[PDB]
This record gives C-alpha cells, sequence and structure tokens, in this order.
C-alpha cells in the first residue's frame, strides 16, 4: 500500500545554528527543550548535564530567541527557511514547577509562541508544534495554553499544536490523563530512553497496537533516541512513525534501502501530523 510517512526528529536542539545542521543532514523535525523560570514562564532553550552520549549538553539560547530562529527557519521567503522542517517537539521541563503552575506555564508558553513564533498571526512560521509534557499530572498545561491563545484572538493556531506525555507511563494511564485534559486527537506518544541506555520494543508495540485499533486514542508514536542502523531497522519494522536520533544521516540511509524505500519516505507539509496513517 502507500508509504508510511515518517518524521526523522533531530534530538536536543537547542541552539539557534542548530537547526541547520539537522535539517542539512536529513531531518525534517527537531526536538527542543525548555526551562522554565520560578514563574512558570519559559525561561531557556537548554536541556543540562547529563544529557545524550556524544553529545555537548550544554548549548542554549534565551528560549523567545529560539522562537525567532525557528520562525525564520519555518517561514516561506525567509532567506533561512527550510522547507523540509515541517515538526517541532518542544520537550517541557515542567519538573522545576510545582504542579499547581502548569495551567500558568501553558499559558506563558502560548504567549509566547504567539508573539515570537507565530507573529501574532502575521506570516509566522508555519510547523506544526507537539507540547511533550513529562508529568501526566500536568495535563492542565494543555487548558491554560489553548485559554491563552483564545484570549489572544487566535484560537485558531491550535490547528497547529499538537500533544505528547513523555514520560514512559502505562498506555491506559496516559489515555485517562488525555480524557481528564478533554481531548481527543492530535496526539503523539513517545517513548524513549537516552541513547545511553539499552530499550526494547514492548512499550512501542502497545502504543502502536492502540494507534491502529478502532478504538484507540494515538495518532502517531515515535521512538527516542536512535543513533543505529538496525535500531531503526527494527523500530521502522515495529510500525512507528517518528525516530528521534542525533544523526539524523543515519536515519536517512536506512530509510534509502531499497526494502525500507517501497514502505516509508519522509514526511512533508503535506502529510498532516494529527492523522493516523492508513
Ligand atoms: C509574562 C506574562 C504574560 C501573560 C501571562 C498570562 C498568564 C499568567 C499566569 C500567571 C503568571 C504569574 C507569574 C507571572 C510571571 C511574570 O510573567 O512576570
Ligand atoms: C492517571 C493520571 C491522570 C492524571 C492525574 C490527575 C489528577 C486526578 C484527579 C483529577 C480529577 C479527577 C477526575 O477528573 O476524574
Ligand atoms: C519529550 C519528548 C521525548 C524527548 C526526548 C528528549 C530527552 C531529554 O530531554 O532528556
Ligand atoms: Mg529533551
Amino acid at each position: 500500500g502507500n508509504r508510511r510517512p515518517i518524521w526523522i526528529m533531530g534530538a536536543m536542539v537547542n541552539a539557534i545554528g542548530q537547526i541547520d545542521e539537522f535539517v542539512n543532514l536529513g531531518a525534517n523535525s527537531i526536538e527542543t527543550d525548555v526551562s522554565f523560570d520560578d514563574n512558570a514562564n519559559p525561561e531557556y532553550t537548554y536541556h543540562g548535564i547529563p544529557c545524550d552520549c556524544g553529545r555537548n549538553c550544554k548549548k542554549y539560547e534565551n528560549f523567545n530567541d529560539f522562537l525567532k530562529g525557528l520562525r525564520s527557519a519555518t517561514t516561506p521567503g525567509n532567506s533561512k527557511y527550510q522547507e523540509k522542517l515541517v515538526l517541532v517537539v518542544f520537550d517541557l521541563k515542567t519538573g522545576s514547577l510545582y504542579d499547581n503552575q502548569a495551567n500558568d506555564a501553558g499559558k506563558k508558553l502560548a504567549k509566547n509562541l504567539l508573539q515570537h513564533y507565530w507573529n501574532n498571526g502575521n506570516n509566522g512560521g508555519r510547523a506544526y508544534i507537539v507540547l511533550s509534557i513529562p508529568d501526566l499530572n500536568h495535563y492542565p498545561l494543555i487548558k491554560g495554553f489553548k485559554d491563552q491563545l483564545t484570549k489572544d484572538g487566535h484560537p485558531e493556531l491550535m490547528d497547529k499544536v499538537g500533544h505528547d506525555f513523555s514520560g514512559n507511563d502505562d498506555i491506559g494511564d496516559v489515555g485517562k490523563a488525555y480524557k481528564k485534559a478533554g481531548i481527543t486527537g492530535h496526539i503523539w506518544q513517545s517513548d524513549g530512553i537516552t541513547n545511553c541506555l539499552p530499550r526494547g520494543l514492548s512499550r512501542v508495540n502497545a502504543a502502536v497496537a492502540n494507534r491502529d485499533s478502532a478504538n484507540g486514542f494515538i495518532n502517531k508514536v515515535y521512538y527516542w533516541t536512535v543513533d543505529k542502523r538496525s535500531t531503526t531497522r527494527d523500530a521502522l519494522d515495529a510500525g512507528v512513525d517518528g525516530i528521534m536520533t542525533n544523526y539524523p544521516d543515519v536515519i536517512t540511509d536506512v530509510l534509502n534501502e531499497a526494502a525500507y524505500k517501497k514502505k516509508f519516505r519522509v514526511a512533508t507539509y503535506d502529510d498532516n501530523p494529527w492523522v493516523t496513517f492508513k
């Protein structure tokens, strides 16, 4: 049948100069860590030590500067525009917040994305955005973010946003969080661990089984962080939609092997990231 569109996602893309570095290696999407200040305002794109094996953990930007950089990379006509870059996952490091600041964090995130990435709707960046929350109890972040875009008069930008819960929670617990949040679509499900440690496919398989079921709630599944060809083959064989990596050219190489090329292709802006593949 049709080839499954795949997001090849550059990992830990936290400096503006890295956006081109990863896209030029074959990434059509990136993941970026977002730190918060004491007031739940996104502050830096910063991970810190420890991080993935082989990487510098300390590159960072003021979050709004990173957004302006991402805006340039994703706005047609800009000197820096990368047509290939279609999705950003923000790994929201809400662990530094109290649980009762989750909703505030979502409003401040929306406020900054509207201002600096979507340019108040004036020729904004065009990538789809996934808000990845590490703790199921921080689900009120989603409400906060939607309510802020609505207050600011741009509720339609929610069409460009989707959701993930990154903490490797049991799939039924994740679904219960989305039911609490009133969310029923635009759901990605991460599964993974640092490239420094081993991991199997059992939870990826559970997530894929949910995605492919008639009654499931997941739209896309992505596996992280994968730096080896054999792991990439295993994940594609398991039917994931996305693979996060420190080496986009490694994943591109596998996808260009003749057996995989018949069955997968690199996602473009044509491909809606909230739609389950069939
Ligand atoms: C930066 C303010 C933008 C507007 C934010 C609207 C939602 C505010 C939620 C309560 C935030 C309380 C802490 C405010 C910290 C600050 O920005 O000075
Ligand atoms: C399984 C984890 C889901 C998130 C925890 C949210 C807090 C639970 C209580 C929220 C209100 C109860 C409800 O709406 O059923
Ligand atoms: C949040 C989606 C999954 C992202 C993996 C990034 C890991 C990290 O920052 O340690
Ligand atoms: Mg991260």
